[PDB]
Formats: C-alpha cells, sequence, structure tokens
C-alpha cells in the first residue's frame, strides 16, 4: 500500500490515438508516461509535452524502441500503430520479452485467432513464458459490436440471431478518410477502389463475429463480408468532400457470421458524410432475437476516437492484473472509468 | 465430461423459471430442489414445472441434498435479505458448494452488511467456493451495464438512470407492494409501516458503481414517493381512478463530497402508457463523452433474472474462491453450446 509507484506506461505510436491516450494518462492520478515511441522523423527527439501542449516531466520521443522497452522499465506498453497482427506482432514480441504488459488498438488484435491462429498462439506462448498479458481492444472492434452484444445475451435464455449496426458521420474528417471510404466516387470508381485497396471499409468484423460465437458457443461455418458504396440520393458537401446524387456518399461494410450455413450474426458499419441529409440517424444499434428479444440503442454512437482512447487507458489495470497470456474482452472484468487513484486498482 | 450439477433452493417464480431453464440447457443438471412451502414439499419438481423429465423430489430439509460432493452450485432464490439468505449460503459453502443468489442486497452485500459480507467471503475462501449475488436490478442493468459504459469515458461527471416497467400483468400481491390504487395518504402510511416495499437494491447498485469508479461516497439517500394518476387505469387486479396512486417510484441518490453523482429511479406502475410514459431502461452518463443508452422495452425483470442466474453458473464455478460481485467476473454471455465446455480447470 505505501509508496506505490505510479503505473508506468510506454505509449508506442503517437498518431491520433497515441496522442489522446498520452494526454489522458497524464491527467489520470496513478499513471505516468515513461516512454514515447514513433517512427515519425518529425517527432523524433521532441518533448512529448510540446506535441500535446501540456506541462509534465518531459519525455523524449524515440524512433528506437529499445532504449525504453527494457526489462522492468515499464508496466505496460500501449501499441497504437497498425491495424494488422503481422505489423504489431514484432512490437508485441519486443514488449513481452522484456516483461511488459501490452494493450493494442489493432483491429485484428481484438480477437487474433479469428484470422491469425498461429500468430495468436505465439503471442500467448510468449506472453505466458514472460508473465505478462496482451489485450486488443477499441470501440469497434473491442466494445460496441462485440463485448456489449455479448453482455446483453447474458440475460437471454436463448439467442436465435443478432443484428447490429454502427453509424457515424464522416463530415469532420479530412481527405484521407474521405478516400478510405470512397466519398465522392462513382459506383464504378468505388468498385475498383475496393478491389485495389484505396477503399478501406472497416476492419474488424471477422474478429467481432468470432468473439461473439466463441462466447456463446456457436461454431462458425463461415464468415462473409461485403464492402459496398452508399450511393447518395441527395447533395452533401463538407470542406473535404462533395457528393452529388448518384455519387458515393460513403462505404457500408457488412459482416455475416454463419452457423450451419445460416446467418446468426449480421454486423453493419455504414460510414458516410452527413447521414442526416437522408434521415439516417447516427448511433449504435443492437438487436438480439431470442428469448427474450432485446433492442438497445446508443444515440449518437459512442465516439469512435474518444472512446478508444478512454477504453485503452481504462483497461490498463485489468491487463496488468490479468493472469499472463493473450486475453480478449471475454476474459477480463467489466470496463470502468478511473475516477480515483489508478494505483488502488492494481492487485498487490 | 460430467454435467454441471445444480441444486435450486427455493421454487417460486425465479426458482421454477431457473429449474426449467437448467433442465433444457445442455451440460446442466438439477440434482435437487429445496422449498419449505408445504404445497411444494414432497412433490416431483416436474409436476410444478409442468415438464416431462426424470423425477426430482422437492425436499424441505436442505441437509437431504446440501452435502459434500452432491452439487457444483446452489442457486438460492428465496429472500431479498442477507440476514435471511446467510444461513443457506453458509450451509452450501461449508459443504464445498458454490452459490448464486438473487437476493437484492447480495448484489453488493458490503453496502449494507459489511460484517456479514466479510464472513461470507471468509467461509467461501476457506471452502474453495465462490459466492455471487446477481439479477437484473440490482445486478445488471442499473449497475454492471452502467459501469461498463463508463469504461469508454475519459471522465465521468455524473450518472442518471431510470428503469420503467408496467405492473399491469402481475396481481394483487404486487399491487399492494407498489401501493396501486391507494391514496397519497395511505401510501406514505403504507411506506412507513412497511406494506409498500418499493424497490430493494439501490444502495447496492449505487455502491457497486462508486467502488468500481473509485468514488468515495459521502452518503446514500432514498425516497419512495407515490405516482398519482391523472387517468383511469384498470387491470383485473387494480382500479385507479384519477387522484389515486397508480404505482410507487423509488429514487436513490449517491453523493460524493455531498454532491449528487448517481441518481437511479425505478417507477413501477400499472399501464404507464395510459399517460405518456414509455417503458425501458434509460442510462445517461454525463462526462467526456456523454452517453445516452436506451433499451426499449426494458429487460424483463423476471425472465432476465432467470437467464442471468443460469448463465453466470459457469463463471461462478470458474471464479477463484470467495465472495464475488459482477465487478469481478468475466462478461455475461448466453449459453448456446454445451455448458460443460465452459468449465475451466486449475
Ligand atoms: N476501435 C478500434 O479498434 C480502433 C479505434 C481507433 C484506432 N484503431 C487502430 O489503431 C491504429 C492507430 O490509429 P491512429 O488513429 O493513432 O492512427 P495514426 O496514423 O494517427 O497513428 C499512427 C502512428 O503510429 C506510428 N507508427 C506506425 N508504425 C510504427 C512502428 N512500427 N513503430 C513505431 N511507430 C509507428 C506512425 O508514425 C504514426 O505516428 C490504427 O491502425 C487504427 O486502425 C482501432
Ligand atoms: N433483479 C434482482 O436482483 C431480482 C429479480 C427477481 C427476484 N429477486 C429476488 O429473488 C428472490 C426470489 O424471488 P421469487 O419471485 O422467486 O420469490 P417467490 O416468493 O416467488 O419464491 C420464493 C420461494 O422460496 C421459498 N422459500 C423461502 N424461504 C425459504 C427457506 N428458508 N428454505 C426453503 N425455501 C424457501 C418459498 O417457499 C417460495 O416458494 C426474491 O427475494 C426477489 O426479491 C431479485
Amino acid at each position: 500500500h505505501h509508496h506505490m509507484e505510479n503505473i508506468k506506461v510506454v505509449v508506442w505510436g503517437l498518431g491520433a490515438m497515441g496522442s489522446g491516450i498520452a494526454k489522458m494518462i497524464l491527467f489520470k492520478k496513478g499513471m505516468e508516461i515513461v516512454g514515447a515511441i514513433d517512427t515519425d522523423p518529425n517527432k523524433r527527439g521532441k518533448d512529448l509535452n510540446e506535441i500535446l501542449g501540456t506541462n509534465s516531466k518531459p519525455v523524449y520521443i524515440t524512433s528506437e524502441p529499445q532504449d525504453i522497452i527494457k526489462k522492468g522499465s515499464a508496466d505496460i506498453a500501449v501499441i497504437v500503430t497498425s491495424s494488422y497482427v503481422e505489423k504489431v506482432f514484432p512490437l508485441i514480441k519486443l514488449a513481452v520479452e522484456n516483461g511488459i504488459n501490452v494493450i493494442t488498438t489493432a483491429e485484428e488484435m481484438a480477437y487474433p485467432s479469428a484470422q491469425h491462429l498461429e500468430l495468436a498462439k505465439e503471442i500467448d506462448r510468449l506472453a505466458r513464458e514472460n508473465g505478462v498479458s496482451v489485450l486488443g481492444t477499441g470501440i469497434n472492434p473491442g466494445f460496441v459490436l462485440d463485448y456489449l452484444i455479448i453482455a446483453l445475451t447474458g440475460v437471454c435464455v436463448d439467442v436465435d440471431s443478432i443484428k447490429a449496426a454502427r453509424i457515424n458521420d464522416l463530415s469532420p474528417f479530412g481527405k484521407a478518410v474521405m478516400e478510405e471510404q470512397g466519398v465522392g466516387l462513382t459506383p464504378e470508381e468505388f468498385e475498383e477502389g475496393v478491389k485495389n485497396g484505396t477503399v478501406a471499409g472497416h476492419i474488424g468484423f471477422p474478429e467481432s463475429i468470432s468473439m461473439i460465437c466463441d462466447a456463446l458457443g456457436w461454431k462458425l461455418s463461415g464468415i462473409e463480408q461485403t464492402r459496398e458504396p452508399i450511393v447518395s440520393k441527395t447533395y452533401r458537401e463538407t470542406p473535404y468532400a462533395r457528393v452529388e446524387p448518384g455519387y458515393v456518399a460513403g462505404c457500408r461494410q457488412i459482416g455475416y457470421g454463419k452457423v450451419d450455413g445460416e446467418v446468426k450474426i449480421e454486423l453493419e458499419h455504414p460510414q458516410q458524410i452527413l447521414p442526416q441529409k437522408e434521415g439516417v440517424e447516427t448511433g449504435d444499434y443492437i438487436e438480439i432475437k431470442g428469448t427474450p428479444n432485446i433492442k438497445l440503442s446508443i444515440k449518437p454512437e459512442i465516439p469512435g476516437g474518444l472512446g478508444t482512447i478512454a477504453l485503452c487507458v481504462n483497461m490498463i489495470p485489468h491487463v496488468i492484473n490479468a493472469e499472463p497470456g493473450l486475453v480478449t474482452m471475454l476474459d477480463l472484468p467489466v470496463p470502468r472509468a478511473i475516477m480515483g487513484d489508478a494505483r488502488d486498482m492494481i492487485r498487490r
């Protein structure tokens, strides 16, 4: 109890999520930053406080992970870089080999066995052999279209099917996001955009669907997805995009989880600029068909960015406290805000 | 490889709902049914459930079936009070049997019964078993689910939440419990003498939230006012002409440094739709960000509690020994596979 050291965090990746996570860790009593890593030459060497506009014991961003990812130097690394297991696995490996807990936002890491069984097995072996835990989380995947749905099923005698949607407004975002979701394209330019990879859709549905089925004990016979344009019937314009009727207002990603060849789970993530233009309200919508039926909604949707920053930080005690190994949102206690001293949440 | 063996202690609305569910759940078995009601003592549980399965005879002597090795878990669905369920919990735990119970106070027994809670935790750890109180409210929608949403919040100012049902289909017992058809005069008279029970659980819910968030409570305050109809409302068990109490509204206030941080409200009334009132579970978290969640209609209190009790059985078995709350366990989930595959060995 006496002279508990602050939870020591390395933020690894300092883009949008890295920055927000760092700001929050500072603001939280019980946690402190001991390292900041990024490959960005613009950021190399700078004091973290300058990047975020804050006053604290200065931390100097390194492009070299290994002068902070050392044995016993930090409690937990927060890896906010790539979407893909194969691109954060080398970072995860380095962190756990030095006995450092890991939280990552990588969508594929929300349930890595869904698409990377052998790599997920290796993360678990490495985390166990080193006595630390690895968690992938986020708002989606990681919370609203998996963990939250799963929790609701806990009040059901029986679940027939699950249909859920998450709807946002792309209008605050810049050109890079517009191009990821095909805003402004023609339907035909959308198809080649998807087929060549400029249209990103949404990453994480195989992870979310697999997590649900494992949780409920369904055995998947297949996972299908579609990534199709949201063809506008109206005029919509923001500083970074202009869609006229017949042009693509955004991208609708759909995930189908199949049991015995039948759809038990359908997840939808339509992303577009200004859905108010055609009466589409933002929000997270969950419907459970079974005994009983359950219809939940959060309007507007839980903020993708703010929520992922908050959830990442809030899960730090749980990943530290968790038994060693790779963990998912199916293994940890309930998420919760840290309105007290984070040191009190550590199991000693 | 072997079925999860369950004893159901108490066979009322919840007990028989839970037994019927366990019967039809793969990997789960009822090995015993306890109830002191003479109209139930001695009967085949199937006679009560209306089911057609292997006979299980209801005993009123707990010692007949609560003994070392006879069950993995007892499900206690009798009283709302720690005082009244503690002897049952004690018997089951002293025989190495995990416990789940629906008793509202047991959702967070430290709130109002810290010393009893400490002893439950001690007996359970001494006997290598776990104890959990749960339910829809308290136990899920106005505590666990609220807490879960704050986990996406950078910072929480306050929490306000209401759960609204319709007492219409329930009957004379429940009507009198909620003061339906009374007078605002008899209502408070009913509250004082205890004939109007309102809702048990807000201290447990409010305390669970604070402990979860790291808030330190200055105190809990509760009101239990009536709901005066402006309308004629008639069910086969009540008649409420305008001016008379259509139901009871419970409100709980969690105060931190004297300021109100949590307000929970549970208006139970017949036919809320005869005025404008929509049923549902309503949660609003004021902070960064703000979150407004709505479950329409509300999670059915009876059916959801039956389901949640059964679904939590493997998590309580798998939990490490001692008293646990919904703050300690993995996420609730429906059991659509074989419950035996969920049992983890240490
Ligand atoms: N709900 C969710 O699951 C969720 C939510 C938000 C973000 N994400 C994912 O998290 C990741 C981070 O998102 P973001 O908004 O911070 O993106 P971003 O592009 O703003 O951040 C990327 C940063 O990481 C750095 N980086 C990249 N590779 C690196 C490496 N090998 N070593 C060190 N630094 C490296 C880059 O230089 C950049 O500064 C993205 O892949 C995103 O898809 C998931
Ligand atoms: N959300 C929640 O947390 C939640 C929801 C529903 C019910 N509950 C609680 O669970 C309890 C069960 O509710 P219910 O509707 O089934 O009540 P009920 O009155 O319908 O059934 C109670 C049964 O238990 C039996 N019983 C009582 N004391 C006993 C003893 N010492 N030994 C053996 N049998 C005994 C009675 O004979 C009766 O059949 C209630 O106290 C209720 O408040 C909680």
